[PDB]
């Protein structure tokens, strides 16, 4: 109809409760299921959908055996209904690449996928299902994006991307698009010294994105969008609660503006809410792994630098595999306030689990709720040697 | 368009003609079908769907081991075309969760499916496909709803939950919903003394439901709700027929007010259209197990503690399994009277066939007729032996 | 939109070109394709869809196995696209039973599915997806209909149903429905002896219908109906080209008002369209069993004794499996003239492949061409070898 | 809603990126994948899809043996969703047929499917997903068309077919379509010498056909049409850059109305986009066998008997194996100008791969951008060796 405006704030978060679950590696063990990763979850004006890079094959397809790499030419950015496992029946290809990104502005969605050799990658930018622009490697080094949805403000859907080294300084940008079209392209600037895979959302004309500091930091860089002056900042949550993994302990003081040492060139996409008191971090709970998985409340954490948490809520247990987590809201949904949302992937087979060939995941996926809810885990739920 | 308003009557029920059947499990022996359990049957105003439990996983799949199991992280209410099995292909998942209530107001549809451990359960209340409202546990032992379709009036979507013991006093309480949000709440009133998994339906403004007092009654407890007022009462079906399972032999004279002893702790859900001279009960052939159904035309039932038969039809054969069972009604078709249907759970596997390692179920419904149709028996119809 | 009307007539048939074929049994070796029989094709205004009758199991299910039998409770009218064969996934039910028949009023459409045992079977008329009305047996005896495509004119649709004897006089009627409910029905009248299987077909507000007489006739009965008064007629098509099955040699003379005797109790349903000088007749090839089948330009063959063939199409070679053969058009479809179509059942398995349990079939459907097309025959495909 | 009108020039091409693609081969190891072959792509105004002649057999089915043939009464034009596979699942037959062509008119969709023996074959024209129009065999020689879409301006489909000799002079016709019925038709003219399988495009109301001289050339026939006219002529692409395979290497001056000679009775289907500077051609790397492709551009190569290319994309490596590549356009995208995109049949199988019994492909297509952007190579992906 007309272009969705963030015109809301969040709605207090009090606890998270179950949203989607597709139990899909369970499911796939007898049944024609794809072999994915890097999902994600974005909504239409009137639906739900679960995103993810599919392999190109099924889990018990013999070509599952070296899915554990994650360019080539048999991946794509495919969608499906919410809660269904990605099977090769019901998937909608959206762009064919291994990066992605994807978001309707209220009238028809942007999907966008990169592929190409590491030297020589380039993006296509789709609108209402249709190739509109391209957009080539700049630094020649793994051109990359979002892997979680982009948000919208009256058109304009910002996304970051990253061209150059995952070890070093590298070469990101934010692209103003407007129908598919680039409305312009600024380079990162503010105090994040390296970004990957950012996670978003929109509250009151303000797009917040939580990466991933692949070089230096164990503390999450953070880029501010504002996408009506098309301009941004960033910096890192100021938090001593630090949520990237690897990981060293929590110290009790964190850093605003550089990344928090103790381990390089490594990481994993994540995300957070940050709104104040009403500020909730996601992370896995183990410090050298992407095992298990909290939500902790942490007041003030983008700014404070000594902020711990208030409030907590276990979604993994640390006796399971979790991965990567991204920012999704139904910005289309009844009511005054936006609901927070995420979803967490279940990373499973290589290489934590190698008695398989492949490496696939399943995904969880919860919203806020105003009321103090009763907790559970969410684990993937299959049994390794089930495949074997 | 505009909310329903239960303005008819029920139909002349003189017997019953077949209505929908999925075959599930002889099916499912060589395709992808989702191994399930509490199923039931609803109607949207322009389609009527069948809806369960799946167990996430299909029934030849490895993860079938162990699906005797009623509350796990993989289970999810779904919904997939009346008759077809329900497959990893056409089911629609409408939210996740061990146990669920669904109907449509007219308008749209609210379903609501509860999760958690037993001690920290919560229900989550989705209306037009979103999460409206989130309700905790109260008694911290296994928050548990109806099993089968609420119904709706004017908007106002009444449902029955249950938390705290199975085997003693249990604090049952009826919401009355909106559009997913909660009006009005009331505890479990009148004589009826344990209530779980109430069986619904609605005629002239009045919403009857038939429960399970898995606790000490052998006759059925009913609660007759009235959507407007927003209050309602409780007693038990009088007759002598009784209709929970396992259950005593029947009686010359029943209990109007209290529980009909004889057997404790245990029970199966169950339904009834008490309608004057137009009531019919539901109950399995079996006094033992969840073993053969038939329909019993016992003209006053509710309130006459001496009724006896005058009518009956045989749904499925005591040397057949049967299972669950309950109301649901097209409120949408056309016609002067509303015509009463319901569904039998026809559950294989554990613990009555013990030589798979699974259980699930299939589904077998009726409506009625206002013709003196003649009878077949209806059983699942699949081999077990083929499944060694 | 409006109740369709039969008002043009026939176009002129001067061959027959490919309209449909499913492959249904070659693609079902190694897919999840339903055990089906009795199958028909059959159009609403924006669709034309392939029905039959499901076996509630696939062909390499384990429950494939004794699928020779017509009647058990896992049989189920379904219906699925143009083409595509019956699978668990797309097919949709249309009711649940083991006889039946379906017809598009240009409103909505009416399904009749009739289920139970022997002595005790009933119908149920459904109509807009919903269960309209409902017909007991009258005469105990496999109460029965079409197994094709019924026709309607002004909302009112006329089917054939016969119940009792198949090997002396049965109970014929004739129901006229309108939105599936029963406006007047009569007994069978004319010099039809015996009615069973009517193919039916409509032009110039005229409905005509082949049967079968099982009892005593190679010849086809043959039933003319009056949508409009609601009366009919009955005779046999007097041509001496035979067309049931088996049947003797064909003679130089036929019978118009018995059925031409020589093999008794036993028959295949098939078709015909009775236009004069444009008359054409499907039948077997083989006078012995359902092998083979062609197509006889018969000029007069319905009232003409001594009518014998002008010209011809093969459209399965007598060294090949046929079946059932049906009539149906497509009364949407553009043009000042309804084009004949049929369909013939390439059955495979039992009894005559009898190396396998099972019985099942796939379809092929002709339509008529005004050119004089070139020919080719059209067998199932399916090597059984492979199923052992 | 109205006709299409080819009102647009096309885009520059400055380089091609990845707009589908569906591993067909790789995914159907485990999953109920048709096998194909002459696969292309069309666009209705609403949604673009995959397109191919099926086997009327999965993959791993045991009927997959003896797919390398290309004409059975088992094939079928179908359509499945863009870069999904061609399930038994997804798939929607188009008409039934061994050689096609389809095109979306604006309105509505027309597709053409030819069947029969070699000497008495036939074309059945769609329309509306209705048969229409019949064309009986001219040559009895197997009639046959562009195994790629056609493409229509203000109503009218022209269609080139051609019936009689793969190995000498044959009748090739053009027939111009309006809504499934024959406007006219006229005989080949020109200097091209012999025509087969018919790439297509249109821009400012003409249309431009690369086809196949299977008798002698090397070079490309091509056949320019005016669609209002309803006329055309015909002649070779100029350029010494051959294009058809097998060839002979590539001369330094090339012919215009002779075939290219060094290369008999054998050959592919092949495409172009001839458009003054803006000129590229696609073509196999191999001068031997269906291996490898890539994209020239070649400055006015229809015209000029001695150019040669200025830019390039290699799309799959010469180590990979190819088969037919065809032209489409998306006539209702946004924007002043045509996108230019074609497909590349990747055949598996026989008679390259002999390991295995059975002859499929997968597909790979593009679509120009005015960025020249880095390149990938696209091959199938499937290890034969895992079907062993
Ligand atoms: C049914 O469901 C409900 C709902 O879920 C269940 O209840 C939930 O229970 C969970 C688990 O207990 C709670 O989660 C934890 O929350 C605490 C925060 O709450 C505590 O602290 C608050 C803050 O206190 C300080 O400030 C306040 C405010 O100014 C001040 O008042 C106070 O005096 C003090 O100065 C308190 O407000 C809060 O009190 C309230 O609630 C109590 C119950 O929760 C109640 O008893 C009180 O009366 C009062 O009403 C409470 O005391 C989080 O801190 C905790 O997270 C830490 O712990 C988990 C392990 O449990 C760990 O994985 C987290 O990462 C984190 O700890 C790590 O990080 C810290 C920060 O750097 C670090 O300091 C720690 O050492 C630790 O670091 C190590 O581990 C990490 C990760 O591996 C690693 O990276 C580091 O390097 C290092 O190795 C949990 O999130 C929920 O809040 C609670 N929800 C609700 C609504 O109640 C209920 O239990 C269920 N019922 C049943 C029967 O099961
Ligand atoms: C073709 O299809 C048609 C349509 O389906 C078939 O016909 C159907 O046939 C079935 C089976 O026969 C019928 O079902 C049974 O119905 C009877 C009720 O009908 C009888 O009783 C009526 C009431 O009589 C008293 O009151 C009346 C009224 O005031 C008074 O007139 C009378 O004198 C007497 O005082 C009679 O009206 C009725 O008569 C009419 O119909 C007759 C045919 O049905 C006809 O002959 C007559 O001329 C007249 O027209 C008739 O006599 C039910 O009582 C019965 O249910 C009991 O039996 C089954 C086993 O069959 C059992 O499973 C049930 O649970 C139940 O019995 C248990 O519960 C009782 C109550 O507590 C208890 O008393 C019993 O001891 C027994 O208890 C034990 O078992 C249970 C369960 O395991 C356990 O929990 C207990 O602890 C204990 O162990 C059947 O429902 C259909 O009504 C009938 N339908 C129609 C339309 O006719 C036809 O047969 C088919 N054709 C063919 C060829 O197959
Ligand atoms: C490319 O495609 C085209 C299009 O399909 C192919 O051409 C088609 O070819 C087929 C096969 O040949 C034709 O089918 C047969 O048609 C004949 C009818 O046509 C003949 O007879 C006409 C009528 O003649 C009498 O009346 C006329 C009219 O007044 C009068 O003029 C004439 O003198 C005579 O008095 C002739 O008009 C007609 O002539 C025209 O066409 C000729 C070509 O067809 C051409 O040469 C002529 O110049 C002229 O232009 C022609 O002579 C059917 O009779 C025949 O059906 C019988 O035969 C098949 C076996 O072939 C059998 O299965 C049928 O059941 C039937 O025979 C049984 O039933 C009879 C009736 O009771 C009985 O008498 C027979 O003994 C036999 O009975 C036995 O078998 C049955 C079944 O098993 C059993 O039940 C009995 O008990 C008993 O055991 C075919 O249908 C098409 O018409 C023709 N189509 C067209 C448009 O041309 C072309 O061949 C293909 N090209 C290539 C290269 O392959
Ligand atoms: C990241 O991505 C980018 C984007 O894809 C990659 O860059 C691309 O790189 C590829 C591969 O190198 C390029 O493809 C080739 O393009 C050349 C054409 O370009 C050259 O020639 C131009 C024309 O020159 C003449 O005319 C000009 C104009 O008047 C005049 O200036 C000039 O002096 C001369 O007189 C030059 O303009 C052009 O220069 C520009 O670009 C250069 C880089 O490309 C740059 O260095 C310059 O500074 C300048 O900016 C350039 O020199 C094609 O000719 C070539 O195709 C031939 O070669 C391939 C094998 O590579 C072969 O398969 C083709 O079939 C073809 O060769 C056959 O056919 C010929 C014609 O008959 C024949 O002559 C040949 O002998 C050969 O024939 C044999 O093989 C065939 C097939 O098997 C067989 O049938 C015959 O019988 C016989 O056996 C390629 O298409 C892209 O253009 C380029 N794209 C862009 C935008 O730059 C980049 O590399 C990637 N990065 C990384 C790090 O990997
Ligand atoms: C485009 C791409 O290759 N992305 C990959 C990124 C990058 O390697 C890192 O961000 C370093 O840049 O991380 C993963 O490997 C990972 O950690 O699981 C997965 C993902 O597929
Ligand atoms: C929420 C839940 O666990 N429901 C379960 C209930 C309860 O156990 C009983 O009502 C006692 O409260 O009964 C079942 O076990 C049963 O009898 O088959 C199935 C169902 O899943
Ligand atoms: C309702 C029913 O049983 N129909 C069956 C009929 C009847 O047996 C005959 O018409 C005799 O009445 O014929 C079949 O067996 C047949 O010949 O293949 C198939 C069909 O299922
Ligand atoms: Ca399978
Ligand atoms: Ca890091
Ligand atoms: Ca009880
Ligand atoms: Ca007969
Ligand atoms: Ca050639």
């Amino acid at each position: 109809r007309d272009f969705n405006n963030l015109t809301k704030g969040l709605c207090t978060i009090n606890s998270w409760h179950i949203y989607g679950k597709d139990n899909a590696v369970r499911i796939g063990e007898d049944s024609d299921v794809l072999v994915t990763r890097e999902p994600y979850v974005s909504c239409d004006p009137d639906e739900c959908r679960f995103y993810a890079l599919s392999q190109g094959t099924t889990i018990r397809g013999k070509h599952s055996n070296g899915t554990i790499h994650d360019r080539s030419q048999y991946r794509a950015l495919i969608s499906w209904p919410l809660s269904s496992p990605p099977t090769v029946y019901n998937s909608r290809v959206e762009c064919i690449g291994w990066s992605s990104t994807s978001c309707h502005d209220g009238k028809t969605r942007m999907s966008i996928c990169i592929s190409g050799p590491n030297n020589n990658a380039s993006a296509v930018i789709w609108y209402n299902r249709r190739p509109v622009t391209e957009i080539n490697t700049w630094a020649r080094n793994i051109l990359r994006t979002q892997e979680s949805e982009c948000v919208c403000h009256n058109g304009v859907c910002p996304v970051v991307f990253t061209d150059g080294s995952a070890t070093g300084p590298a070469e990101t940008r934010i692209y103003y698009f407007k129908e598919g079209k680039i409305l312009k392209w600024e380079p990162l600037a503010g105090t994040a010294k390296h970004i990957e895979e950012c996670s978003c959302y929109g509250e009151r004309a303000e797009i917040t994105c939580t990466c991933r500091d692949n070089w230096q930091g164990s503390n999450r860089p953070v880029i501010r969008i504002d996408p009506v002056a098309m301009t941004h900042t960033s910096q890192y949550i100021c938090s001593p609660v630090l949520t990237d993994n690897p990981r060293p302990n929590d110290p009790t003081v964190g850093k605003c503006n550089d990344p928090y040492p103790g381990n390089n060139n490594n990481g994993v996409k994540g995300f957070s809410y940050l709104d104040g008191v009403n500020t909730w971090l996601g992370r896995t709970i183990s410090i050298a792994s992407r095992s298990g998985y909290e939500m902790l409340k942490v007041p003030n954490a983008l700014t404070d630098d000594k902020s711990k948490p208030t409030q907590g809520q276990t979604i993994v247990l640390n006796t399971d595999w979790s991965g990567y987590s991204g920012s999704f809201m139904d910005y289309w949904a009844e009511g005054e306030c936006y609901r927070a949302c995420f979803y967490v992937e279940l990373i499973r087979g290589r290489p934590k689990e190698d008695k398989v060939w492949w490496t696939s995941n399943s995904i969880v996926s919860m919203c806020s709720s105003t009321e103090f809810l009763g907790q559970w885990d969410w684990p993937d739920g299959a049994k390794i040697e089930y495949f074997l």
